């Protein structure tokens, strides 16, 4: 399973990159905001593009950028602008009716689409059907409402496997180390997680005592 | 799993086709009549074929048209007529002794047949043996008589899988979203459902909240 | 498993009562409103209590009546009123922070409480812990968002048994005959459904031909 | 598991009765008609009663007698007449809406009711709810339409066990030796079968050579 | 699980009884004959009786004696005489129509019956229903025809547990040590075997090496 | 399963106590200091004792207080002082050799002991054998080490159930709602969690949309 | 599961008895030889019994004394002597024919017997049938020859639970911490181990880190 | 499953090699010192090199050589040196942040890395994603802290299988024969064990008497 | 599963081979000793070889000949001569340290080796690692000591499958028919048995009555 960092922090990214285990990165408006806020710069379109481009160069792998439009037409326009930032950019769209429409168009144009905000295997199926390259179910948010996020992932992976669909599954909304193991054991293609969880992955008491 | 619409309404077909997830359509006289009633047009034999042709062009995928005859020879004649309307048309026959004889003759002539009204694995096996391209078990109508429709589908899918049969399975009589997920998890090739269910598939409170 | 009717229609209740299988009734403002709609009469506070009293007399078993207040104090006052209408009255409260507070107080006063709008096992556990006499998970509504409603029921029933909790489970939001069978097989104490589902439970082709 | 004979033939009843393993008998208008025909005796109202009495005295256990009316009030009238024939008589009713009405009324007066023509766990549940003493699902006829009769029995037995219901289960429509075993293994209370099957039960190769 | 000896040899019985693990003895004519043949003794009623009584006195547990008649009335007379020789005697009958008839009478008179030559669960069930105190399925002989003797045992045991039948199960036709273990784990009440097998039970390399 | 709060904040304790679902509280030095920091009060022995009594009075159930010594003698002395603070006080000891010694001594004097910092079933067994009234496995800290904490709880509960030990199990180090559900399903007696998790337990989108 | 020490060292016994987890002790000739050897004390029937009695007073529970005779008659005499040393003494005998004979007589006299050197379910069964109060399979010696010792324990416990035998199971030959856990989980009544394994049970990195 | 020797003893290597079952050897600084000591020489740079080279040539398989540095750069410099000694040498790195960086560099340079001190599947996945050729979970050390070492082997193997990762699994910390069996059954590619363990693999009582 | 005969009797080999189901033969000193005894001839190096050569020509498949040496050098020399007798000959060595050393050299020369006297999966593994083409576990001897032989075969087969080892499994020590069925269902490649068992394989009472 490939591991992705769910952040916009170039420092966090560069650190995990050095480990040699970073396959990609996923961002969203709030994560990009925290980045600039925590830095000595204002968030302008010019700066936004340069930051995404810099992340793409650092990671050397796919980087997801979220559209904020609510209507399909505007979503497509925005997706194209994001994809025009760097060849490694994957466009992230919410799995809704409009998102579905946008996914069909963008993917028919050769632009890779990551369908996010998925909370059911049926949503994942429609997205795959609409041309999604990636589907991102949210494990943590499911646990938040007292349901088993892991079972959501399982149904999606199992459905994609028996149906032989090409879409790749991204275990998202990772809250702890076992979310990663579970996704790996289930057959997820990718797991994206915050820097803190990534930093926890490598820790174990028996390891230290062995050093 | 490919998604089909069980309707004759071009408006509905257009809405879902725009999502980019529509792989086909299945109809019946009832459905074509209704569509024609919702409109101010008389349902004449000609306007009929014209309608089926409009659906084929709109979905750009397989479209099932039901024969009304009960005798093998009449079914075959009607079947040839239907197939001539457009090359995307699939002939739907009832799974009866006559349906079997007709299915045998039609499939031999290179005409794809959808065997419907299937309520047991044995009927699915006979239909498959007769050359059917598709078999359509009815999940909902089974639940209707207090039996588990999902188990019906399970036996049909497993048998076909165990027996290495070419025939494709269409889960029909879809009543709710879990019927779709189940069919997909089991390995059904297609699920055909009414517009209302298709519109329910995308709904989840957490997606709305995430927007 | 005891079977209940979810309605306010004395006519529907009389019919099922005649069968000799009606153990109780669940109502909500909308159902009561519709009841007075079909017939000719204004829905006043005095006729409302008169109607619930009548229902209690026709079924001769527990009748659930919904609180309207959103804050605890008002919920307790309204619950006492409903419980004073007739000894067969069970007070239904939403499973929220306020409903939990109101549940503790009404149950301490010997009033039977039905905690409704339950969509997770954790909500049912809190309700039971709060003194609920009944807990009502919604199967169909969960199915509506592409999750397995029966699996919510399962988790709730299994926790209750393993924990030896006194609370009884009411399978609500029944949509089809199999929801009933699954609730019975799982161990739900009660299943409450609309008159249309109740009327479908006896139907089967073999019985008809058998007669 | 108690074993019953589904017949009206005193000769057959007598033979099995002597093995000391016959607990009861179930009959219907047909089987009684064949009995009289074979005995070249006219089926009068006086002979009918005497024959049932004769069967009751011979087996010395419960004897099921079928009502013919379709309407509830008539089913009850005939039900009382039947029960008055002999105290061993158990009244059999079709599991329908009228059957349910008649079941509640006759069971309330102390008369034991056998609800038959059951093809779903839901029908069994309503019957148990209406006061049935016995519930009779038909295994063979379910097999006749390519569904597993043993699964119907399984679901019914499990539901009754889990719901801790008083009603007893009579595995009916027995066609071969394995139906009996399965019923015994699943937990059925009674298995009523035809003489021909009862005779097959104790036959086995190794037994004869052992002799 | 109580252990029995399949023999009529007083020296064999005496050696094992010394171990303190002998609960009973099962005999048959061929066995009794070889014991009398070992000496120059004639096999006559008084000697036969004296010998069985000696067995009883020695084992201090139930002792099974086989009837030879093939007609019930004769089986009954023989059973009564066998029972009269000593209170620990259990009458063994073949599981057949006549055997069932005899079982009913003998057991109704307070005589313990051991139905043998059992090869199916249905035979065991008929025997149990006829009044048998014990049923003796033959594991070894079933394995002789390439079937699983243990499965015969399992089904009988399960049926007995599930059905709450009084009868006890004697794992008979025990050929080897694992048969004993197999029968112990499957829940058989008793296991009767030849002296040769009893002497094989406690053998094990590690025990000897541990001495 | 009984719900406990893992905090020393009275404001948090009072809010959940009012829901009527709080069965107890567990504390530790760090949690106490935070509570005092938040109220801006000096943490003296007297204020500490008054604070603990305040908690005991608000919850009206068991309250765990931690000993800070690691020698058995000092642990016992400290445990006696904590127990003397209020009759609802349960003494928490670390599961170590010294902890086992103190546990023996304290439990022998009627003081209830909660053995904590348990990460293996063997530690839980010793603690139980030493006289612990409660054992507290840490679920979250195991997950942090990339091992399955829910599995640790499973092994502990199963062992406890299988061995029929009276010790009660407190699922601790709760990080999310599913830890609570899982612990309840496994059969744990108690779950102790932070206020944020307790508050998340009631949350579910379908409940809000239902209001 | 009760924990025992396999040693004759009164110092080791005292250390563990001080944790309040020591339920008994198991000894053998070679073990007591070491104790005296280490103390430079001379072996004498007077000192021997004085030492075993010292053990008894210390532990305060059952103490196993190995019998060295190989002949039943001698085993019994030697057994009566050991039993006379202290009322807590449990006589250990080899599971052989002679052992079984000695076990029968000794147990009949009211003396608790521990049948050791058990390596198969059949041996365990014989021992229990002979009046043994305990059976001691050896897990480690089985693992020593590439067979799963745990599986031997599994079969012994299953059989005992299945056959409702009174005998208690003592998992012997414990080599590591998981032996204890596995034995506890399988349902062994007691686990006896050397002091070194006892001192390992509590070890765990997270416990240390937590302090 | 390939079998390795965890030693630096040419004698041991030669013995097991003669068996023809030795596929490789794992070494560490310690094992090297003990070999030189027993030999009589003090390890120098060239002495160390000629020894590892001798091992390679003797085994004719891959040999693991442990790095000593703690910082990435140093681990790389030292790793390049070990690799230069011979082409059979596999560099062994500790699975830590630094080890990962080292592994990434070294493995890119064609050198094979063995990541050791792995105690979680998440650690194994990171090692694998860093380019590791082998991952070595320590079964024994896990069993030491009372957890199941096999479970950790099982998760690493399942994950590597499901994720189709190149990496091979080396089961380390092998203590007894059954660790070998378990590793093999669990699908480990290699098991490295000390000479003393190989020496017990072939032992069995029945084999002894077989000769 | 290929069937083999365990004998030297050319007569027996000739009969079974007539059935068309013999794929090979297994011999040993004893067996050939009785073949030459019943026949008129003495056992000489010339007679031996010639005889085995005849068996080869008769069976048309592999023939296993056991060496009698006890040292690697003696086994190799003796192994070379046996393979020289005929190309079908398979050299059977005992699974010991010497046998392994032998196996390595022989197999390395191109001689097919059959390792025997295997009573543990570890032995089968070492053997397979040494070059064995066949491994032979003895089910019967294992059952003899009250352990389950099938379980050993199962583990050996599971290990070989998972590890994808070339070696073939010959199920030896077959005492009866079910051993053959059990070895087949488990997945053994070959089953070697005595003439007597073969003659019992197709026995069935239903086949007889079917004739």
């Amino acid at each position: 399973m490939e591991l992705y960092l769910d952040t916009a922090s170039l420092e966090e990214i560069r650190e995990i990159a050095a480990w040699g285990v970073l396959s990609g990165v996923t961002t969203n408006p709030t994560l990009v905001a925290k980045a600039f806020a925590a830095k000595g710069e204002a968030l302008t379109e010019e700066a936004f593009a340069a930051h995404l481009r810099a992340i793409c160069e650092t990671v050397g792998g796919p980087v997801s950028a979220e559209v904020t439009a609510l209507e399909a037409e505007a979503m497509v326009a925005e997706g194209r602008r994001l994809a025009a930032i760097h060849p490694n950019i994957v466009v992230k769209l919410p799995t809704t009716e409009e998102g579905l429409k946008a996914c069909k168009r963008l993917s028919a144009e050769g632009i890779k689409v990551n369908m996010t905000l998925i909370f059911s295997a049926n949503q994942a199926l429609l997205a795959a059907r609409a041309g999604a390259s990636y589907v991102s179910p949210f494990l943590g948010r499911v646990d938040d409402i007292s349901w088993d996020g892991g079972e959501l992932l399982r149904e999606i992976v199992e459905m994609i496997q028996v149906q032989d669909l090409p879409v790749k599954v991204i275990a998202a909304s990772i809250r702890h180390p076992r979310h990663v193991t579970e996704a790996a054991l289930l057959g997820a293609d990718i797991a994206t997680m915050p820097h803190a969880v990534f930093k926890q992955l490598l820790k174990h008491p028996l390891t230290d005592i062995g050093l």
